[PDB]
């Protein structure tokens, strides 16, 4: 395992959004390439609009294997949901990029587990085709192998704080900023502002203006002329069952102390706590 050293260069990425999965990272992705200044990465034929490097074994690849993402705008950023929860991609990712901004995206775990769940049963995963939401967060004493990994899946990536911790020990508070995913999703245009505030956008634009609330589609999607939208894809804001009232409480109760750390170390960020998570805490 090596550890590439800044080399300095306008080639590399200035922003990394590290997920985690099921938070809206493609909708912040998507959003943020509309700016005219601001440019994101070819895609992989492998990973799509993610790139993925410092996380697991692309790490090993090399640097000009990451530069190569990128465009030859002058603003470049890269979206790997799979980073926040990576024990290595910190400290990898600050020894190549130390200037990089760091940008996160938070929702309720509870849902962005179900979300995980439902995401799964989507690629048509056994384990979670065969067993409920309540039986994998739940899975125990009788609980499988395949199981109790897939439940690992969807609650350990919600222990924001501890991967938070990692990350701000790579990374100056300063270049850090947690997204609270609600609002992302909710009114995209408010946190399109925090975002472009945050990396120091010099012509800075209205989403407001410019995004537009689609109701058949649940969600907000980019206007375009007369009235038209375009949206994010259909295995993005997947239209299933709103989760079991108890399974909702089971995890509420399991997180209140997560919860309550990550509330204090935003605080100490100097990060604004998210709406979610205010309703939660009282
Ligand atoms: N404008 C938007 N369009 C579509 N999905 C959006 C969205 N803003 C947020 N989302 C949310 O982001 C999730 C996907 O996140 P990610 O890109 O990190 O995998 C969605 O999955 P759901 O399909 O479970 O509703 C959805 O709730």
């Amino acid at each position: 395992d090596p550890l590439w050293q800044d080399p300095c260069c306008d080639r590399f990425p200035k922003l990394l959004i590290i997920g985690p999965q099921k938070t809206g990272t493609t909708a912040l992705y998507l959003f943020l390439g509309m700016h005219p200044d601001l440019s994101s990465n070819y895609p992989s034929s492998e990973t799509f609009e993610e790139i993925q490097f410092f996380n697991g074994h692309n790490y090993h690849k090399g640097i000009d294997w990451y530069m190569e993402f990128f465009p030859i705008s002058d603003f470049y950023f890269e979206k790997s949901a799979n980073y926040f929860d990576s024990e290595v991609a910190p400290r990898r990712a600050a020894a190549l990029l130390p200037k990089a901004k760091v940008l996160t995206i938070l929702i309720n775990p509870a849902d962005r587990a179900y979300s995980w769940y439902q995401h799964q049963r989507a690629h048509d995963d056994p384990v979670a085709l065969k067993y409920t939401f309540h039986e994998v967060i739940t899975a125990g004493s009788d609980a499988s192998s395949k199981l109790r990994a897939l439940q690992n899946r969807c609650l350990v990536p919600g222990w924001y704080a501890t991967h938070i911790e990692r990350w701000l020990s790579a990374y100056h508070a300063n270049q850090i900023l947690v997204l609270d995913g609600k609002l992302l999703r909710t009114e995209p245009a408010k946190v399109m502002d925090m975002v472009q505030k945050f990396l120091g956008v010099t012509n800075t634009i209205d989403y407001h203006k410019t995004l537009a609330f689609d109701p058949k589609k649940g969600f907000w999607c980019q206007l375009l002329e007369g009235g038209k939208t375009k949206c994010l894809g259909k295995s993005k804001g997947r239209k299933y069952p709103e989760m079991d009232l108890d399974s909702r409480a089971f995890l509420k109760d399991y997180y209140r102390d997560h919860n309550i750390e990550l509330s204090k170390l935003l605080y100490k960020m100097g990060q604004t706590l998210p709406t979610w998570l205010r309703e939660d805490l009282q």
